[PDB]
């Protein structure tokens, strides 16, 4: 079922000038379009998504986590902060600090969260304990962004980010109320107006989470859609490119969401 109906997606890339990575599932009858699928990618910002999962998997076994006020530091807020800079002098909560990281990108948010899970592998350690074995997240804000070719720091694959994201938004890996909350942090996303939203008809629900490293052509979206009438299509969209001052395009992230969506069978 994977690739029933091949998709020009060497010809979107090669005009992009990089390589672009796709996966995604029509989790109705489990057909997939997968291109480049098993290759890693930077998650840039993407990363945040799983991170907010994470942070709602452990507040399973700590009811009082999400309400927690965290206080910090100028030191904190480093660049791309746009929620957290205006709550520096009065702290914001955790469910809050997961909602910025989520639907504005926000960096300190995400520092912060990170220091509750145990950095980096403990990010790490969470999407192994849902069976991903792809993830992995190595550095903090903004270090993890350097996307530097062949380097498999920060980084997971399209089809990992597609399963994880499928288990965490409509399987079981996370209790039903927690679930909803992911879904509604990820449907609330402010950032992705220009991605996979672009190719998703606007009387369908969506949630998504982008990423963007800044240099080496290198950019993401991934979301959960629910076309109306039918099941749930999951997706991951990555790119990047050979050279440092390569750029990203938001119209190449778009046009190959409509292209597996097109592949899917799915009237957009
Ligand atoms: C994430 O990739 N970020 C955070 C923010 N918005 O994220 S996005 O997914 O909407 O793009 C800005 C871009 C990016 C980030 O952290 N960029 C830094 C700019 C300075 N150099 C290091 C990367």
């Amino acid at each position: 079922l994977t690739n029933l109906v091949a998709e020009p997606f060497a010809k979107l890339e090669q005009d992009f000038g990089g390589s672009i990575g796709v996966y995604a599932m029509d989790t109705g009858s489990g057909a997939t379009v997968s291109y480049r699928a098993e290759e890693r990618f930077p998650l840039c910002s993407s990363f945040k998504g799983f991170l907010a999962a994470a942070v709602l998997a452990r507040s399973q076994q700590q009811a009082g986590l999400l309400d927690t006020p965290i206080r910090y530091g100028k030191n904190a807020l480093v660049p791309w902060s746009p929620i957290s800079e205006k709550y520096l002098t009065t702290g914001m909560t955790v469910a809050e600090l997961s909602a910025a990281a989520v639907q504005y990108s926000d960096n300190a948010a995400a520092n912060l969260l990170l220091k509750e899970l145990g950095g980096p592998a403990g990010l790490t350690a969470f999407m192994r304990s849902i069976g991903d074995t792809t993830f992995r997240l190595d550095r903090w804000e903004l270090e993890l962004n350097s996307a530097i070719p062949g380097d498999a720091r920060d980084t997971s694959s399209p089809r990992a980010v597609t399963e994880s994201l499928q288990k965490l938004t409509l399987g079981s890996a996370l209790a039903a109320p927690q679930r909803q909350q992911f879904v509604d942090w990820l449907k609330g996303n402010t950032t992705g107006n220009h991605r996979i939203r672009a190719a998703v008809p606007a009387d369908w629900a969506v949630g998504d989470k982008t990423g963007t490293c800044g240099v080496y052509g290198t950019a993401n979206d991934y979301a959960v859609v629910w076309p109306t009438g039918r099941a749930p299509i999951v997706l991951a969209v990555y790119t990047r490119a050979p050279n440092k001052d390569d750029k990203h395009s938001e119209a190449v992230i778009a046009a190959a969401a409509r292209l597996a969506l097109e592949g899917l069978g799915v009237n957009g």
